[PDB]
């Protein structure tokens, strides 16, 4: 049965609620992003509307094959009437084309559902700006004081700087890079220009990355890997056994691999700085893991919230288990007592 935190209390809506049939009450269903764990439940024969971003929804349609006449796109930024209600989609600095939703009740309420998001001082001058916000279903995946990690920025120099000194060394290197889902693309694509390369990868792989309008994109990524010195394969490829066997299938263009694996957190980040990470090697394999966040760190989200003054939060990730919603309750009440509201 659908769970309460997916719920908008007072409308007939639904976020990300794919998985549990037919909602009882619902009118409308929201998709933040495409995420599976999100569209669980979606596929060609859903018949209900979707509500979602531009780019989510060329997904739901070429990937998933939902028919157009169900999918409703809204534009990010502008106020919408979506059965009565007026909402506004905001950028979640997640995925491509992930959103936060802002929804204005009948009887005067203002919720945010932040979906996935890294927050970000960006978003203190969007539309939240303007008005006072009462209820906040917010993304707490690393909400605890030991999850830190580095700018999004500093990572991409690490593995820039990384990627064009070895294959400068050995111009017979192959770079590899690991994924399993929309996100993170700004890790290979970087890393293809230093090296004056296109990405290559799988027909499959480029589909997915056809649909989200990144500029340029006809210039950055192809099929043909022949043609190409940074490649792309499945994340649980991403081991010395799947590495030796990829290489042994180049037919001798290159002697080396150098392979990154963009995780979120990993407690080498408790310790070790970006500027002291190290490979694991084997041969003449080595494997990279770069903590590349698409969530917001503890202090990022405990400055958000702290600015935005929420009256009631509602956490959307570690539900499961008391000893969670306990920890996240206490540092709610820790951040409010220190701001004030
Ligand atoms: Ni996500």
């Amino acid at each position: 049965t659908c769970p309460f935190y997916k719920k908008i209390p007072g409308t007939g809506f639904t976020v990300d609620a794919f998985q549990y049939g037919v909602v009882e009450g619902c009118t409308a269903y929201f998709l933040t992003h495409f995420h599976s764990d999100h569209y669980a439940g979606l596929s060609k024969h859903f018949t209900f509307p979707v509500y979602c971003s531009e780019i989510t929804g060329n997904l739901l349609k070429n990937k998933l094959h939902v028919q157009e006449q169900y999918i409703h796109p809204l534009p990010l930024d502008t106020e919408c009437i979506v059965n009565g209600v007026k909402v506004v989609l905001l950028d979640a600095n997640h995925c491509p084309g992930a959103v936060m939703i802002l929804f204005y009740l009948p009887n005067g309420t203002v919720i945010l559902h932040t979906g996935d998001f890294r927050a970000d001082p960006s978003m203190e001058r969007s539309l939240l700006a303007d008005q006072k916000v009462h209820m906040l279903y917010l993304d707490t995946t690393y909400c605890s004081p030991e999850y830190t990690f580095p700018s999004q920025q500093e990572v991409i120099r690490f593995a820039i700087n990384t990627a064009f000194e070895a294959v400068t060394l050995n111009p017979h290197a192959l770079v590899v890079c690991g994924t399993y889902s929309i996100g993170k693309e700004k890790v290979f694509l970087a890393i293809a220009d230093v090296l004056g390369s296109k990405v290559g990868m799988s027909q499959e792989k480029y589909k997915t990355l056809q649909c989200l309008n990144i500029p340029e994109i006809n210039s950055l990524i192809t099929t043909d890997m022949c043609s190409s010195l940074v490649h792309l394969l499945p994340m649980m490829q991403i081991n010395f056994k799947g590495l030796q066997s990829h290489l042994k299938k180049c037919g001798g263009k290159y002697n080396q691999i150098l392979a990154f694996r963009p995780t979120g957190w990993t407690h080498s980040n408790k310790f070790t700085r970006i500027a002291d990470v190290i490979p694991q090697t084997k041969g003449n394999i080595s494997i990279y893991g770069i903590p590349y966040s698409e969530h917001s760190s503890y202090l990022e989200m405990k400055r958000f919230v702290q600015w935005l003054k929420p009256q009631k939060i509602i956490p959307t990730v570690n539900v499961g288990t008391w000893k969670s919603r306990s920890t996240m309750e206490k540092y709610f009440r820790e951040w409010k007592l220190e701001a004030g509201y």
